[PDB]
């Protein structure tokens, strides 16, 4: 018996749980995956000295983890086996395909992950605000006070996860495409370094955020909190929650330990679903919330009609560029270079505060050094110089998120031809329109690997708005790119696989009213008609966003804890 | 951090653990560093295979192996991009990017020869196949009494075993594994003898297999605790070891040079005993840094001053892999103890068949899951369960055919996972050569060029020796093809190859145990201990001198055993 | 003269090629030159090309002229997966 | 000009690359590391099949090609002929 229960310990949980256990009151957390990012619980697993020297390897660990949610089933001819061994007549369900799934209206990059701190355990950490137009209302009427609670919100959210914009601030390549694109676009576009959830320790490590960050996830009491109450249960399969006759409490919750394969029902004042946009709805929907199996308009749901339909996820466009020549002159343009390389003649000095200078004095003083201590190499930026961070944010006259970058999730085998020092990625986020017909929904026969019923997508991205944006999205990314340099052989630009952005969102979907706000949850998090019960995560987002979401489901969870903190109080120590 | 200790080890994998578990139970003050960190969960350099998450979908396993191989020598890329926008910045010249080595020759490498840099090592991947080595493939310990060397051996063995959790009934009970099993014994029947593959590991549940790691050899605690409350040991991740400091006489080591990789501090450490279990290649590393060998491209005119055949007799294994579809007739026989009455999914489907009938060809156990699989999904085409353990099959090396083999399902998939074959149909084979000692087979280090560590730079200079080891190497791919062929044909995509010098990861050799430096050709003794050096061990493959067929580890851990023999008998505990 | 496998799963009739194509400044150091030693097939002197794409113009208009094509083809739809935007060989 | 072409338009690419030989192949340099241990194997990468050591690679044409067939290379072309403007005109 607690006061909270909390499901999933990603960083939303751990808002959650930092919140609340903050507050005073007994928490519980349960996840289905297990501790695997070392001594720090759910903390970054990019935070190694090895991977930061390796970071080309990181994406082995993102695939890794990364399960997908909805595989259909597989058509490809192997027509060549030997005629001795065994084949088959049909394309039989095979492999833990989905026979439900169409493929051709599927989010076939979706995917999910099972480790404590959820995905945050290797994301990227990109935590930008919503500008209005991809925001929610949480005050209506009243665009000043939404503002005002919007902002109090995030600045919290902020604090949680540590972001910044000052951790690539002496970076060459940050700042080489920062300044270029800056006065490319004087007075039309503002360009800044992406907002990151990360605190630099060193010249060459920064410490990416990670649920940990938020909450340490350590059992409490514990000396260093010893009038706190947490406790943290991996490898924990929560199933159900159990609602009462009329439809308005939650009266326990189902779960199944999965090293003892003991299931117990556990007793809580206030139940907390954050396990993901997928996997809330799937255990709502196991718990008799909406409608298990193929949509059937004419049977409709007892609860939450709106579960699972509704959703949006990102079109997503992305290339990578090889830095021209004149940005490479550019590096070394306040240098004066006399004899030639590789002799005791060669030389490489600067005029240190010259205001004709195009670069600052540390700029100039690190091409330098490296210009002479590595004659043998063509290139003037220095070996460890950290990747470019840079992002113009979402705006009306160009409606997409953008990253300009270098990510640790490629999405093609690591090309070794060309120089690593010269290459961008350039990653656009288009925002989606709500429709009812995008639905996720689960199969009432087929189950997953943890015997729950199997997630089936049905998407397109839609008509109209949705997808001029995304067409004007890509050839804004092509327009922008030429501007530091032509693509990279082998990533050319192209959308990528329905899905594998991970910023599906809508699947429980937040507004003020039930039904004519075609939701499930209201501005607190709260399920309508239940006392108890609260969901928090992406899933709660109802509008058509560009930006990278975490931040917002963060803000939206702060949000709810305020109610929580109104309406249940602590049980004595 | 204390400064002063009985005995450090560099590296904490199973090795550096075995010399841990040894030591520090027999009352040493212990610290372990590795240049490496925690993260396998509560348990300190655990298997990673052990979560529900990983057993559920083994599949993505083959990407944890990947994210923790760095590749120790890549050569300078030659491949021509031409297709550039002509605004790009274009090379002239192939020149030194992205941690190339310009050192090494692209033709002589081991271009698949990779380490790991995390607590626990390679444990926390590998696939814990641990075979003995039968004479033929193994170092003397004995001179000139064979009976008295193998009794030696076996006494080791049996301990390393015991240590790693060895075991051959893990998979006793799967039907693919008995399938593959029975075929192969039948169609050798008094040519070779097949068994399951030796494991290192525990079954929890019929669908859970604790792997073993260096957590199962030694726990990596720290010590004194609540369960050994007057045991010592310290581990230290991300802690870069660079060089043992040789006294000017060459008789003993007087520090370990570290840089914590966290707080940027060097220190030097004190011990007693220094023991080197940093694998073969950083092992060979660490020495050459210090002083050991010869800095540099190989030069004759000038030979080392100490240890000249460090990095010398360098042998790696061939290692030839196919994937089968299982035959018809074997699917078939799946069930051929079975009475279906009816059509399946119609109303009068049921299978059925008679616990203990003589003329039954499978045991009850394999019936009754078949029975149960046909009768619960009676959509499906096949009779092999969902849930059936891997095949986990060997015929081990023998003078007629001297390689290793494995007949399995190995986590370590070498190309994309195919998805149009079901996966209950598809067995991996693995055959491993054994490559003879040559003098000019080596591993040496740049004096210029330095890796991600600021360490001197590692370079291969390899080649399957002419005669018998490349003879072996084609009889055994053809060994392979034609034993493959009796449980199924090859699956397109996975085609018999030779797979890239060194993918194998069984580099041995490079700091080689022999009695005699200078006759022997060696390093160390047979204590481990270095020639001339009084207070320092090399532990790992490294050690190993001969040409072997077989998976090393188990046979390094048994060396292993015997240098903590000497040690105890040599030095003794500071008061605790 | 298609340049890569012809693809099947997207109707034909849906498929545009768009091909721009660039004007090269004429370089003294642009050269196609002839072994002295080494013969082609049909024992002549073998071709040798030292070749680059001029700085400048040039240059500046190739990658002006591949925006100009992604802006352009946009128009009449999206690329094609297997044929995306791209210089091809020299 | 056939009316098999015509109706299988997809399989002219083969025709186009048959008759196309190029002018200057660079010494390959790719590495083959998975030779059996008896195979014949090379210490170098010496000139093989037609190759021209004359060549840098990195400033080819590697894309030219000459046809060598009665009618030349207007056996296989697209027949697009338009003029030229002053600006690109001698
Ligand atoms: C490679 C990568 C890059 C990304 N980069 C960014 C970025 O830069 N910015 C950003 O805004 N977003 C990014 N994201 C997405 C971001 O990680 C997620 O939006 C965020 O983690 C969601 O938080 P959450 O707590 O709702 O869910 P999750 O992190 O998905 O965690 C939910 C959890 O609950 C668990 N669980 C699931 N089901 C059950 C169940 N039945 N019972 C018990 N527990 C359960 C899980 O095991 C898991 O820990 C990225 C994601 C990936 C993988
Ligand atoms: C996928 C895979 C499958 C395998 N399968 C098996 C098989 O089934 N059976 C078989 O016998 N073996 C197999 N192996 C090999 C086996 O893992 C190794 O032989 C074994 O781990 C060697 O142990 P070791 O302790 O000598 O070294 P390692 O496990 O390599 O550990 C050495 C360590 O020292 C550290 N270190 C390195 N340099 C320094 C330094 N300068 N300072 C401080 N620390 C340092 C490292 O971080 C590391 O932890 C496999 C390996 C892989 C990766
Ligand atoms: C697939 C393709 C598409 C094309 N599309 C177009 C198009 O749309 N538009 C257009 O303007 N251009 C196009 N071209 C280019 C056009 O084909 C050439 O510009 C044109 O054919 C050149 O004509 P030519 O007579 O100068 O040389 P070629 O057609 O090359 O003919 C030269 C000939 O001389 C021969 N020969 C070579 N060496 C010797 C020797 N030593 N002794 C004797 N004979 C020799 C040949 O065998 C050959 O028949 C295309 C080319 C091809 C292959
Ligand atoms: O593909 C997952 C994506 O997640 C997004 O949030 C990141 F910002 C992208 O860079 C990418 O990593
Ligand atoms: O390629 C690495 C290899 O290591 C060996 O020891 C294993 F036995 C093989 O199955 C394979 O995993």
């Amino acid at each position: 018996k607690y006061d909270v229960v909390i499901v999933g310990s990603g960083p939303i949980g751990c808002t959650y749980a930092r919140e609340l256990v903050g507050a005073g009151y007994k928490v519980a957390m349960f996840d289905i995956g297990e501790i695997d990012s070392g001594l720090k619980i759910g903390a970054h697993k990019k935070n190694t000295v090895e991977y930061q020297k390796n970071i080309d390897k990181f994406v082995n660990v993102i695939q890794g983890q990364l399960m997908s949610v909805s595989v259909p089933v597989n058509t490809l001819v192997v027509d060549t086996l030997s005629p001795t061994s065994w084949q088959a007549s049909t394309f039989f369900v095979r492999n833990g395909s989905n026979p439900e799934q169409d493929p051709l209206r599927n989010l076939s990059g979706q995917a999910v992950t099972r480790v404590v701190g959820g995905m945050s355990t290797a994301w990227t950490c990109a935590t930008p605000r919503f500008d209005r137009e991809q925001r929610p209302l949480l005050v209506k009427d009243d665009a000043d006070a939404d503002d005002a609670e919007w902002d109090r919100l995030y600045t919290k959210a902020e604090s949680y996860f540590q972001t910044g914009t000052d951790q690539f601030k002496e970076s060459i390549r940050h700042n080489l495409v920062l300044n270029k694109l800056t006065e490319e676009y004087k007075g039309q576009r503002d360009f800044q370094q992406i907002p990151l959830a990360a605190t630099r320790r060193s010249p060459t490590f920064v410490e990416w955020s990670s649920a940990n960050t938020v909450f340490d996830l350590q059992n409490r009491p514990n000396t260093d909190a010893p009038e706190e109450r947490f406790n943290l249960f991996p490898a924990v399969a929560c199933e159900r929650v159990v609602r009462n006759a009329l439809n308005s409490e939650i009266e326990s919750l189902h779960i199944h330990d999965l090293i003892s394969g003991d299931r117990f029902e556990i007793k809580a004042d206030v139940y907390v679903l954050t396990a993901g946009a997928v996997h809330n709805t799937q255990l709502l929907v196991n718990s008799g919330f909406g409608q298990l199996g193929r949509p059937n308009p004419a049977n409709p749901p007892e609860l939450l009609p709106s579960l699972g339909s509704y959703i949006t996820e990102q079109s997503l466009v992305f290339c990578q560029t090889v830095m021209s020549t004149e940005l490479i002159d550019s590096v070394k343009s306040d240098m004066t270079i006399r004899g030639t390389p590789g002799e005791l003649t060669y030389s490489v000095t600067y005029t240190p505060g010259a205001s004709t200078n195009k670069h600052p004095d540390w700029w100039n003083e690190k091409v330098k050094n490296h210009m002479m201590q590595h004659q043998e190499d063509p290139l003037p930026i220095p070996f460890e110089d950290p990747e470019p961070q840079v992002t113009t944010l979402f705006q009306p006259s160009h409606p997409w998120h953008t990253q300009i970058h270098r990510d640790a999730f490629s999405y093609g085998a690591v090309q070794q031809s060309i120089d690593s020092r010269l290459i961008v990625d350039w990653r656009f986020f288009g925002r989606t329109e709500p429709k009812e017909e995008n639905k996720l929904w689960f199969s009432d026969k087929i189950t997953d690997a943890y015997n729950m019923p199997q997630p089936t997508f049905d998407f397109r991205f839609p008509a109209g708005r949705t997808s001029k944006e995304a067409e004007d999205m890509m050839t804004d990314m092509c327009v922008m790119s030429a501007k530091i340099g032509g693509f990279l052989p082998g990533s050319l630009p192209q959308f990528m696989e329905p899905g594998l952005v991970l910023h599906l969102g809508g699947t429980h979907r937040m507004g003020f009213d039930e039904k004519e706000d075609n939701c499930c949850v209201n501005t607190d998090s709260r399920v309508f008609g239940f006392k108890n019960l609260f969901l928090g995560g992406c899933g709660n987002i109802p509008t058509a966003y560009g930006a990278n979401p975490t931040l917002t489901a963060m803000s939206l969870a702060i949000k709810s804890c305020e109610y929580i903190k109104q309406n249940f109080t602590p049980s004595p120590f």
